[PDB]
């Protein structure tokens, strides 16, 4: 049998056999028990609906996103995501396949642990491991170098990784992109008198925030020609048939990601976060950590990245220095696309955590 | 044994076995004691005339409706409905079924135990449970979805119901029809001098209200054609062998539930409480209430509706929205084939509430 | 000279010079058209009426809120409310002072612009200042620090500021209480048969939730001692000879406060959103944030507040933290105790936007 990758995404979880095409199932990680009393007779209702089905009931429920901040909330509910996936989702029996599975970088210890223990006693899946989402970029893109960003709702991160080996002293974690940037909007969007406040409704504004945002070449210009009379308004039409229009806060919303001071808080840029981690490995390998910059992750699918991100490194950096920042389509789906190339080498197969050895060596195998 | 649906009527009481055609008796809810003396000796006289009987001796009485404003008068007299109806219309003993009744909406505490617990000693039913009528009208439609109109002399209601809850914080209770239209027609036909004032006489006015008005395109424009010299007068025939001709008044009378101002009150028609229902629900729900806005009882029965509100809530509900309103044919009757569906399903059988558990229970187990 | 603190209430519209004792002018912020047709022949009948004269002539008028939701409904109501304040209540001219106005955390743009440019138009003032009610709440209890609460029918607010900054990341705003709480009030005496869905007969209940309403210490526990025997029952007596007696209700539509449940909303009690915005603040700064959570409008003025506020905190807070909470009399003139302070204080006088500075700038100064 076929090895199956389930990436443990931050949206979005996404699942798919090892090989050649793209992803299966992909679908908004959202669980929601139902905030009223039921009056059909049926009675036909689910205890907790999962994505897709809470996202078409919207509304009557109230959704919970079982990640939040890079963990887990609770095993209950990962669980019947888990479940839902490879049940109705892939059809698929966990006893016919080694799974391949996904972590996030700088996430506390013993949750790999607890993890990897439960999915064996609950799934019993034959053999399993465990790659954090950046490395898999790598392969994804075809590098062999550069500095990796996972960024999905709501954690970023910044791997450099040199042919081939992983530079641990400087790894950087920001809590900042995404689900911030849908709380930020959603905070910046009741200032134009639309109130989005339930949990339902949330979803929406995340809709928006894929579909009519854009970055700005410079702020301080684009600001400019805001205070101009031509229009930058898009026109957003609203389930219930309101009519939304938004044009400042629609460039102001993903400057965010280049100035974390509009949300207060005390974090740099992932301008600057870039050049920090490539100033703290050793003078040889700076050379080419500089243009194998590669974006990764769902939320840098916003059209103003990397050409603004391209135009501040040029600045900082020093001149007469290469840099091109490889961005290319598909982002989201770039994690899985490196876990298929990954689960299908030789001699992978026999870096798998298999059962047998799993019940002798107990959770101290992890690492 | 079968089990009885009997529907408390704002009428027009109704009662019929669980399934599966029509109900098997329905009565003008009236009882009449006798306003003047005999002379005739027999006697033969009865103390209390109920319906039908005392709609064939109209005028030696003083007609009693024993529910007004949505809440009986005594259950002294209620408790007479219930005998006349269940020994001499459907010949049955409430010992050999089990019950079905109905309420009406926001309905004040303490009578629905009240009731059930009269009902229970007086009449010894072995189970018993009690629907609201607005929500039975949905089985009847064979829908899941809707905003739900219990519209009987005098009380009309507005309940949202979504797939397959109820909304509790958007229900309406208007106390505008249909009762006080028949006063009000009495009011406006005494402006063309025919004086109805007397209780008995007041039926008569209800039969012209059910038969001879109907409902404008457009007030305005209704009320033009009517200074024109074309005639919209139908001529009526009295018992005592008069010809009463109505014109203007034909349409004023029920275009009062567009606009409550033509009797004064400040309530707001059927037009705005169903969009100011609706715009109390949460947006994606939005959606699926309009073009499941569903009439029921038998005040709705005039020709004009549903093609009034349907212009009328399509000029303020946002454009490009689809809406639909449903009426369907009998609806005086659609309460009954909804509680005909209910007590004919399992697992409902469980549902009601039965003697050994009420007696253990007393009133607290309602709720 | 003497500058004069306006303060644009959801209530209870508040006005008086500044310093140094107490408001000039409370009156309920709403006008009144005529209902019904005049007979009289004088006619001696207004336009509008305004309050008090609208308060004193229930019954006979449409009473109208002007400002709904933190949002006036039209400036063309508003500017009566102004015009009928200072002329007729506080009488002076705006040209003679430089005035001091309130508005609400988290209103939409451009409503504040809109405000002072048709103020400054209109009523000719030479300066002015818009200040939001919370802050104004430190001054008048004396504080630098503390969660500032601005509660008025119908919108709350939560504001934390910390010596002498404030926290934009953790600015809540609940749509929650008061008016809503009204509305429910309502919803649950019309279950004791009292039908007051009039308008005019809204401000009666209004004013029976001032008075006889109370917080219970816990709501399962009173729940328990309403099941017996014992009177919790107050007897209000209404303006045409009724009695009425509340008594589970009494403390159930105050306990909406802590959870929203009761009206079907999904928004969560001030118990979690006081902690929840305490947990979004800086590690350091939580210490201080403890022990100056200060309450303030009239609708916190009920009695079993703070007392249940604080056994909710000090259960959900960490283990061994001082928590007081600072409720003083006189809640409800808090703000203009506030803006008292502050309209005296130099160099506050070189804070105000001037006539000539606007006319120059444009609504563009404003923020």
């Amino acid at each position: 049998t076929t090895a199956l990758v389930c990436d443990n995404g931050s949206g979005l979880v996404k699942a798919g056999f090892a090989g050649d095409d793209a992803p299966r199932a992909v679908f908004p990680s959202i669980v929601g028990r139902p905030r009223h009393q039921g009056v059909m007779v049926g009675m036909g209702q689910k205890d907790s609906y999962v994505g897709d089905e809470a996202q078409s009931k919207r509304g009557i429920l109230t959704l919970k996103y079982p990640i939040e901040h890079g963990i887990i909330t609770n095993w209950d509910d990962m669980e019947k995501i888990w479940h839902h996936t490879f049940y109705n989702e892939l059809r698929v029996a966990p006893e016919e396949h080694p799974t391949l599975l996904t972590e996030a970088p700088l996430n506390p210890k013993a949750n790999r642990e607890k993890m990897t223990q439960i999915m064996f006693e609950t799934f019993n899946v034959p053999a399993m491991y465990v790659a954090i989402q950046a490395v898999l970029s790598l392969y994804a893109s075809g590098r062999t170098t550069g500095i990796v960003l996972d960024s999905g709702d709501g954690v970023t991160h910044n791997v450099p990784i040199y042919e081939g080996y992983a530079l641990p002293h400087a790894i950087m974690r920001l809590d900042l992109a995404g689900r911030d940037l849908t709380d930020y909007l959603m905070k910046i969007l009741t200032e134009r008198g639309y109130s989005f406040v339930t949990t339902a409704e949330r979803e929406i504004v995340r809709d928006i925030k894929e579909k009519l945002c854009y970055v700005a070449l410079d702020f301080e210009n684009e600001m400019a020609t805001a205070a101009s009379s031509s229009s930058l308004e898009k026109s957003y039409e609203l389930p219930d048939g309101q009519v939304i229009t938004i044009g400042n806060e629609r460039f102001r919303c993903p400057e965010t990601l280049f100035q974390p001071s509009f949300i207060g808080m005390e974090s740099a840029g992932i301008h600057e976060t870039t050049y920090n981690s490539i100033m703290k490995c050793d003078i040889d390998i700076r050379k080419d950590l500089y243009a194998n910059n590669v974006m990764s992750g769902g939320t840098t699918m916003y059209p103003g990245i990397a050409d603004r991100m391209q135009k501040e490194i040029t600045a900082l950096a020093p001149s007469t220095m290469k840099i091109k920042i490889i961005a290319p389509p598909e982002r989201k789906y770039s994690v899985w696309i490196g876990g298929s190339i990954l689960a299908s080498l030789s001699t992978f197969q026999q870096m798998w955590i298999t059962k047998q050895e799993y019940d002798e060596a107990g959770p101290s195998i992890v690492h």
